[PDB]
């Protein structure tokens, strides 16, 4: 089996991108969003506290032939950005884009955070990180992926993102008209549950390339280009004007500026991120301070791969036995 998905962004500036995706029976379509940073499919639901749904479309169990409550089970996420989720548990008939997974675990909200009432446009998010971060308890859930692995043509699923436009989400084939030239693919470990890989360097503009392991997470659930202090200082050391910010958060710079692009290493390849995508546009509206699309993961643990990188590839995620990733560009 395949399935093939349209993902659409949510706003202007690509913040996240949405994904509909069939949940019972008959079927209730939700938006939800991708993230191959996570492993839990949870959604707003008509047990998620009323003052913290705010415009999101809902999952009503009640309503679906198929549900059924999975006795016991409760969930609760903690996300790095400090958003949080927390509820129970039914499992579903689930479809993306013509394929279909039964009995998939799908994690009714009882609370969410602000930031995820404050989405209107986010139903909920499709974890496809491995399912060891899932986080039902007492009994641990597969992903979507994994539960749909063993049916699909190959078990692989990939991540086609689009700059200021819709893309693709696809599993089980690889499209080869979807990307130029060839795909190259790079070492996944899973020890801490992510897709991790080592980048083998990086370039500002037309700048000579550095080589450099630079060991870091394919994020499709995070915005941004989270990468190591020096790096950082490095890319916006070329913009006139750019400074980081204690009180916005990160780095801005003049919204006059013409950003330099940003090239990454997959082993002996190249990925090119445009400076137009590292622009995320004015601090609050009308300010001449626009805030930066590659920002300083330190403090944070651990370097992302988010948006801003993946949306300038096609991204096979390879889910053999030994998992892989592969990038080409297109
Ligand atoms: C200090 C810091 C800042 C950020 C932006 C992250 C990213 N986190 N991103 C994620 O956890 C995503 N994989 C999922 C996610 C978290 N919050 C969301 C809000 C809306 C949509 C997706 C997410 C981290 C880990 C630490």
């Amino acid at each position: 089996s395949t399935g093939s998905a349209t993902t659409t962004p949510i706003d202007s500036l690509d913040d996240a991108y949405i994904t509909p995706v069939q949940i019972g029976t008959p079927a209730q379509t939700l938006n939800l969003d991708f993230d191959t940073g996570s492993s839990d499919l949870w959604v707003f639901s008509s047990e998620t506290t009323a003052s913290e749904v705010d415009g999101q479309t809902i999952y009503t169990p009640s309503k679906s032939t198929t549900a059924k409550l999975l006795s016991g089970a409760t969930w609760s996420i903690s996300y790095g950005d400090g958003s949080s989720s927390s509820g129970d548990v039914y499992t579903d008939t689930v479809s993306v884009g013509g394929l279909t997974v039964t009995g998939q675990a799908v994690e009714s909200a009882k609370k969410v955070s602000s930031s995820f009432t404050e989405d209107s446009t986010i139903d909920g998010l499709l974890g496809l990180a491995f399912s060891t971060l899932n986080t039902v308890s007492p009994t641990q859930q597969k992903t979507f992926f994994d539960n749909a692995k063993a049916s699909l043509d190959s078990p692989v699923f990939t991540a086609d993102l689009g700059y200021h436009a819709p893309g693709t989400y696809n599993f089980g084939f690889i499209d080869t008209t979807a990307y130029t030239g060839s795909i190259t693919y790079t070492a996944v470990s899973t020890k801490q549950g992510f897709w991790e890989w080592t980048s083998t360097g990086y370039a500002v503009g037309s700048g000579t390339f550095k080589s450099t392991s630079i060991d870091g997470i394919a994020d499709t659930g995070t915005t941004l280009l989270y990468l190591p202090a020096t790096v950082v200082s490095a890319y916006w050391a070329q913009v006139s004007g750019a400074k980081s910010s204690s009180s916005v958060g990160g780095y801005v710079f003049p919204c006059s500026a013409t950003l330099p692009s940003f090239t990454f290493g997959v082993g002996s390849a190249r990925i090119v991120i445009p400076g137009d995508y590292i622009d995320f546009g004015p601090i609050s509206t009308g300010s001449s301070s626009c805030f930066g699309g590659i920002q300083s993961s330190a403090g944070i643990g651990i370097n992302i791969f988010g948006d801003v990188a993946l949306k300038a590839a096609f991204v096979v995620f390879n889910g053999a036995t030994t998992p892989t990733l592969g990038f080409a560009s297109k």
